[PDB]
């Protein structure tokens, strides 16, 4: 019967609360108990503070009024205020101290997932202090997870005035008995209770979730660790750059700070990075997630040599040039992995740092043809199957759903050995018509990939595999070099195609190479173990790229 | 007969040269004259330095070889090297010292403009030092202005080997007698002379330009001050963000650093900022140049209230949210001006700094209807003409060329008084069918605007003017506030619609307001006086926004 949940910000979705800094300051400075909270509330409905919350005056205009109020409250209680006593100081500090109460955010998230309409209703202020960006950042992180954010200072009303709750109900398109409202201030709860909303007085977070759990009938506490935030494609900024007459590259862009270019693998998409994109933005980076040449909304010219590494790389450089980026951090996976290593070797001036998931760097052997090298590894047999224009295209395009459902599987789920693929006659010859859905992917996510691959199919993606000789020759040019810019190699324990041991010699070529390793992780690193990927990439970025 | 010009980088397009740091170091440290230049050249065709220039080894790999060479050269001349003597030190310093020789760049630019194919041919290195971004930045700024950049370390050949000149000719698709080649090193000139190219030994820049001027027959020296770099639309990164179901915003994006959002006026385009975009990027900013709601590739819903300021502003905020930007600097002109002031007043947490060209901030008068206010100013008569849906649309759409040719004119060029526009019956009733081209705009530039306005015409742009009452009511909500974030107001001396004196009271609302003023500058600020605009905006950004 409950269908909507409404959260306050201070004391509920962010801790510690700013009222708490009034009280602790008093204590810390041994002033009359309550003195600062009296100054804060001075005048009530017609006092400075209400005008703030209603958006009549800015924070900075308020600061000297609160001064005046403290001066008067201390006069009447016959006490002095300390040398250098500063309300700007006290508030700057309070506001940077408050962080997101992670378990309250997680509960809000869970209820939204099961169908609730969620809202933040907060008494707040127009923030124009030199340090405002601090709060701008917090609000940004919170608001994306809610259906509505209602700000006292934007709508010109405040809790506990009754009109804001009517405005609230009217925003939810919900009747008061379909709504739970959590607040840490009981006076603000009263008018929600009068209209007959379920209310929760939030003292400690866990009790409130226990009450919230009871009353909604959904598990909220002790719930397993959730996934990272994923991307909704149609919420993204989509950018497009023509790097040369017949080729434009598409990317999705989120965040500010050092530019970080994500390069997906075969046969994938920018969306392969859907778990990393919000996390790395949040972590203070400008993420550009590409569709690599051949995929999605990027161009897919037909000719094979359009997909040799030399041409691919020159193109990524041109992409930086037209975006006006002198460098970026390049992070790749699978084929996008091989490319970033090559970007490091031929264009180190353009690469802030380089990282690869799964794909090791392995110099070309000048004494052995690349085709020999490939025949030397039973697990690469699929690549010889990929060579004949048309053959693999026909298999892979035949049933896109089945294709992505068969490839994107976790290590304990596979339906396709890479074994004697040529002999068998195809990559799917002995796998089902209608495979089950992997635990890694929802049905909607498979369908996005399917839709992307309707644009150009598999000729462009397959062409990446069809320049063995050209790439070998070009790579041979780099045999005298070492990679000496910052570099990270993440091995995936259960990738049976790019096995971790294939990376074992890499320190000969990259002496200060850094490492991560992910256990129980198959070939589709980013969606198999998103949390562990995010942690390893941010830690490395913050240490080596920042 | 000469059709191509080819420039070296070190000693020609960038000064001072890095060979000069070899010699001056020697002097500064009182070592044997030439000693460092001998170590540098040690081994010749098969020495460390050639392998660098050929791209066999990276800069960082070379550094300790050059060490070894200096050690050996000093041994043979029976002298010691100083305590802390450092080749990394010496080179880091050389490389940051070299800047673009502005007059050589300008000459290259001029020859490209008159039709030459231009190239940089340089002996250079794969740069992997911690400080490489320095050179990446220089190369970026230079290469955009040339048809080809040919790097010894990418093609695996070096001056003076004869094969690089053949590669050069083959890149230009030009015969040697159609080519002038400038170099500061005579040995490198020799093989160009053998093939019969015109060659210029560059010692001091001015003599070389004098020779270059003579031989090409084009003025290059003492030429008037050129325009800033403009944008080629199809070279830009184009981004798109859906801020709500029926509305997506288009912008062009260039550069990295603090995000700077440019908001054009009526009836304009992102392209109104074409002179500011490369300049501010170069100046170290992330420029986002919008098409504002109603224009170009942004959406243009029909309903008037879609263009009230409150809705426009909420939308710009949503644009930040979906891009993951907690703040941006907002810089507006004309209507984009009014908007940024309102962004400052209702969303100061999202605005790093605010600047307006021409548009003053003028609080709403709560005691006077906005229509009264408009009738009170003869020069705003055109705005009453704008009120009736359909009327102004029909005039403005009738002949787009004539429309933009009639509006975009410099102060000494006008063909349209704003005078009694309603009485006259239209904005163009007494101006020509086919106006001349303004000195401010080429024919191609008028045509871009024309093409943009074919998408949605003038209903959306005109609607901005059709919310006088709604904007007044909303603005009245902000009457108690002041703007206390950093703020710049640029007045245009000869803007006869937004006259400078209209800005005279602004310090009452914005006490720390900063100012610029541009003389002899009409309403179309950005294209009338691009250089002076760029200088005022960067100086203000570097001081107040950085
Ligand atoms: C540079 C590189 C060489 C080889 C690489 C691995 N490609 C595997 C793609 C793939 C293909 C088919 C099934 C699963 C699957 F994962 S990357
Ligand atoms: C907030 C604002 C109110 C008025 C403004 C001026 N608009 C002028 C546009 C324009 C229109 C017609 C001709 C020239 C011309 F420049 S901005
Ligand atoms: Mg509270
Ligand atoms: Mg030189």
């Amino acid at each position: 019967t409950l269908r909507a949940a409404v959260f306050d910000l201070d004391g509920v979705l962010a801790l510690p609360a700013v009222f708490g800094v009034l009280g602790r300051t008093e204590e810390a400075l041994a002033l009359p108990r309550g003195l600062l909270n009296d100054a804060f509330q001075k005048g009530g409905p017609e006092g400075a503070t209400t005008r703030l919350m209603k958006g009549e005056i800015t924070l900075s205009q308020w600061i000297p009024l609160m001064e005046e109020n403290c001066r008067k409250c201390s006069e009447t209680a016959k006490v002095c205020l300390p040398k250098n006593f500063s309300i700007k100081e006290i508030f700057d500090k309070a506001i940077s101290a408050r962080k997101i109460n992670r378990p309250m955010l997680q509960a809000a998230l869970m209820l939204r997932k099961k169908g609730f309409t969620t809202a933040i209703l907060t008494n707040t202020w127009l923030d124009d202090r030199a340090e405002r960006d601090g709060l701008a950042q917090l609000m940004c992180e919170l608001k994306m997870h809610f259906d509505f954010l209602i700000e006292s200072c934007q709508v010109g009303m405040v809790k506990p005035e009754p009109q804001i709750y009517k405005f609230l109900l009217d925003t939810l398109k919900a009747s008061p008995s379909e709504v739970v409202f959590l607040d840490d201030i009981g006076a603000n709860l009263k008018p929600a209770r009068d209209l007959g909303m379920v209310t929760i007085l939030v003292q400690d977070t866990d009790t409130a979730l226990k009450e919230l759990e009871k009353v909604t009938g959904i598990q909220l506490l002790n719930t397993p660790a959730p996934l990272p935030t994923s991307c909704n494609p149609s919420d993204m900024s989509h950018g497009y750059v023509t790097v040369k007459p017949r080729v434009r590259l598409h990317f999705v862009e989120l965040g500010s700070g050092p530019a970080v270019c994500l390069c997906h693998g075969f046969p994938e998409s920018w969306y392969s990075w859907r778990y990393q994109i919000p996390a790395l933005a949040q972590a203070g980076y400008r993420v550009l997630a590409m569709d690599m040449k051949g995929y999605g909304e990027s161009s897919a010219p037909p000719e094979i040599e359009e997909y040799c590494m030399e041409v691919l790389c020159k193109e990524m450089v041109t992409f930086l040039d037209k975006l006006g980026l002198s460098q970026a951090v390049f992070i790749g996976h699978d084929w996008g992995g091989m490319l970033v290593w090559y970007m490091a070797l031929f264009y180190p001036e353009r690469v802030r740092a380089v990282a690869s998931l799964n794909t090791p760097f392995i110099p070309a052997n000048p004494n052995m043809s690349p085709l020999e090298s490939i025949k030397a590894n039973p697990v690469f047999d699929y690549q010889l199957y990929f060579q004949e224009p048309g053959v693999a295209e026909a298999e892979l395009e035949q049933n896109l759903s089945r294709t992505f459902k068969s490839l994107f599987r976790a290590s304990d789920e596979s339906v396709l050995s890479m074994h004697k693929v040529c002999e068998a006659g195809g990559l799917f010859v002995n796998s089902p018509e209608e495979p089950s859905l992997s635990r890694m992917v929802t049905e909607e996510e498979i369908q996005f990939y399917v839709q992307q691959f309707k644009k150009s199919g598999f000729r462009g993606p397959l062409n990446w595999y069809r320049n063995m000789e050209r790439n070998w020759k070009w790579a041979c040019k780099s045999l005298g070099r070492k990679i000496l810019i910052p570099a990270l190699m993440v091995t995936a324990e259960k990738d049976f195609v790019l096995v971790p041991q294939m990376s074992q010699h890499m320190e000969d070529w990259i002496p200060h190479l850094k490492r991560g390793h992910i256990e129980d992780c198959g070939h589709w690193t980013q969606m198999d173990k998103p949390t562990e990927v995010n942690q390893i990439l941010i830690k490395w970025l913050d240490s080596d790229a920042r």
